[PDB]
């Protein structure tokens, strides 16, 4: 096995909550999973980082600007901040994954192609990018990983899997976020299973040659078997989505209990499942 395993663990990730987490799942974690926005400076991230890396994990940060759209960021306007950022990643060394402007073939975001907003374009999306990308690499930090992303479906005007994907030069892994809601959501949500979720934007993405990380996903309990659908989701991505080197779990119980502990026969499939990838000897 290659798979890497890793987790939103539910909070910010200090010593802490990594350890909770492992001891519930029964497993180191490969990969850690952090969100931050564009007026976070890596010194608040610096203590999360060594947490993550003193425990044998790389970190993944989701890196959300809520605070400059596509067209700003295109025409340089937070180019100070992405220096820093770029400066000091490249100075604290690790291998760090990062997430800049994710889902953007929805319509959530103010960075979106789908956002109501209308500013973001796939030619701004693809400028802004690759500019973000520039800088890093102008600064040496060649240690950062770019990662694409997808929603696992297009929602609002104009959103797609691949219009806005900024070119094999500019990324190292591409990505996809999806969740099964169950019958939870007002709106008329339904249960679907794994490979209903991810099917789609996999084969989209599995035209590009990168790999790709599964860098959210997680399912409800409510409206059908989410022990089974664990069970079917780890042996989809082993037999079905061979492209997949890493699954990134979404664990929390702010609204829907996302949790791979919802309940113990969640837990207990979640565990069973993760056992079955070949263990993976961890020394600095």
């Amino acid at each position: 096995s290659g798979l890497k395993i890793g987790a939103w663990v539910g909070t910010q990730p200090s010593e802490s909550a990594i350890k909770s987490f492992q001891e519930l799942q029964g497993r180191k974690l490969d990969i850690v999973h952090q969100f931050i926005n564009w007026s976070t400076d890596f010194s608040w991230v610096r203590p999360y980082a060594d947490a993550v890396y003193n425990n044998g994990s790389i970190l993944m940060i989701t890196w959300e600007p809520w605070e400059y759209n596509t067209v700003d960021i295109k025409n340089g306007k937070a180019d100070a901040y992405i220096t820093r950022m770029a400066q000091d990643m490249k100075a604290y060394g690790k291998e760090i994954w990062l997430r800049p402007l994710h889902e953007a073939n929805g319509d959530w975001y103010p960075w979106a192609i789908g956002y109501s907003s209308r500013v973001n374009t796939n030619e701004t999306y693809i400028a802004a990018f690759r500019h973000i990308v520039d800088i890093f690499r102008a600064n040496g930090a060649t240690n950062v990983k770019w990662v694409f992303n997808v929603n696992c479906d297009n929602v609002g005007n104009g959103t797609s899997y691949l219009g806005h994907y900024p070119g094999d030069n500019y990324v190292d892994y591409t990505s996809i976020d999806g969740y099964n809601w169950g019958t939870t959501q007002s709106w008329g949500s339904q249960w679907q299973s794994f490979d209903q979720v991810f099917s789609r934007a996999y084969q989209a993405l599995a035209s590009i040659n990168k790999p790709i990380i599964i860098a959210e996903f997680a399912s409800a309990e409510i409206g059908g078997n989410k022990a089974r659908w664990i069970t079917e989701a780890y042996n989809s991505i082993r037999t079905s989505y061979n492209k997949v080197i890493a699954a990134v779990w979404f664990h929390e119980n702010k609204e829907t209990d996302w949790r791979i502990n919802s309940s113990p026969e969640a837990l207990a499939a979640y565990r069973e499942a993760i056992g079955a990838l070949e263990h993976h000897h961890h020394h600095h």
